């Protein structure tokens, strides 16, 4: 079921990823989120970026209205987009997310990325030459606004996404800090298992939440299509055969036994239901060690433009 956060709240260890590319109809987000809840998902991951908060919130309201769940049975996450890092913009961002989702509070509000962008209403602002426009913001002040969001009872918990150890320390060592981040949501899978960052986070009682745990959606706008397909991995498949499960299930179970909270996106009803089966079996100490050895220092996120961002979390590479 759950893990206790450092603010005394609880996060379910399996979460449902709601993002789908824009070629997919937006109503589909409503339909598949109802499916995920119907299947046993209680943690739902969304964001302003995904442009789907209305539909995900409608799914949540739907399953509350028909009596399948209470609001407090549901752990709902949303994220502050990078055009709203400047501190006076943060609460308005959160209030707009709540208005779109028609919810009174999010269970978790995150800084979506440390890579600040030009303030405004374009989510992807570009210049006359079509290059992305960065902004420069002290994320400590952004965090202070996030803390006020918790105090105002608008977010149950607060945390970050896409921070490295350096950027976590920055918040952690902030003068007059009220709340540490409850989690850090980062790309994490057997080819990028983030063991160093994971050990740091545990040291700080900060939950690590894995995204692209299944190797990503391999959107060729943001991922090199010829990168290895995570779920076609020899070891994962051999393990799949050993446990009579699927590579996806092995990849998911892997994170759970490391103490990583794990996300899984699917827009396919059968795969949504297969994924909750992660709780049906266990991997041995020997199996875990074998998956550890798969690490290739490979993040699927690939973008030349964002790599030159000052706060690009992976800038040590290069
Ligand atoms: N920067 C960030 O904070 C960030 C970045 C990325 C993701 N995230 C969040 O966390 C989630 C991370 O997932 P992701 O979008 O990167 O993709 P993912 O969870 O790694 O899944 C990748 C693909 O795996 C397929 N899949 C799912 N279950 C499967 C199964 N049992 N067997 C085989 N294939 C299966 C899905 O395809 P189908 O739809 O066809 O089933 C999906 O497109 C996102 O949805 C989003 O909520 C956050
Ligand atoms: C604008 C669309 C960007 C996009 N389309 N396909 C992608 C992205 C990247 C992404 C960035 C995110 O917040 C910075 C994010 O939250 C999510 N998400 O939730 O799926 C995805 C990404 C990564 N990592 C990978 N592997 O594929």
């Amino acid at each position: 079921q759950c893990v206790k956060l450092n603010d005394g709240h609880f996060m379910p260890v399996l979460g449902f990823g709601t993002y789908a590319p824009p070629e997919v109809p937006r109503s589909k987000a409503l339909e598949v989120t109802k499916l995920a809840i119907e299947a046993g998902f209680r943690h739902i991951d969304s964001a302003h970026l995904y442009n789907n908060e209305e539909q995900v919130g409608l799914a949540i309201r739907s399953k509350i209205a028909d009596g399948s769940v209470k609001r407090e049975d549901i752990f709902y996450t949303s994220k502050l987009w990078s055009t709203f890092h400047r501190p006076e913009l943060v609460r308005p961002a959160l209030e707009n997310s709540l208005k779109k989702a028609q919810l009174d509070y999010v269970d978790l509000y995150l800084i979506h990325s440390p890579m600040s962008l030009k303030p405004g209403e374009e989510l992807s602002p570009t210049d006359e030459n079509g290059k992305v426009i960065f902004d420069i913001v002290d994320l400590c002040t952004t965090w202070e606004a996030m803390e006020k969001c918790k105090d105002a009872g608008l977010a149950k918990s607060i945390g970050v996404s896409n921070f490295n150890r350096r950027q976590l320390e920055m918040i952690l060592n902030k003068p007059g800090l009220k709340y540490k981040p409850v989690c850090n949501q980062v790309e994490c899978h057997p080819y990028f298992n983030r063991s160093k960052l994971l050990d740091f986070c545990k040291s700080k009682d900060i939950v690590l939440v894995a995204y692209s745990a299944l190797g990503s959606q391999r959107d060729k706008r943001w991922v090199d299509p010829n990168s290895p397909v995570l779920l076609e991995d020899p070891v994962l498949c051999a393990l799949a055969k050993k446990h009579k499960r699927t590579p996806a299930l092995i990849a998911l179970r892997y994170q759970l036994q490391r103490g990583v909270v794990v996300l899984a996106k699917s827009y396919n009803e059968q795969r949504i239901r297969q994924n909750v089966q992660v709780f049906e079996f266990q991997l041995t100490a020997e199996d875990m060690k074998a998956i550890d050895g798969l690490d290739r220092n490979l993040h699927y996120f690939n973008s030349d433009s964002f790599a030159s961002h000052p706060n690009y979390p992976y800038s040590d590479e290069y």
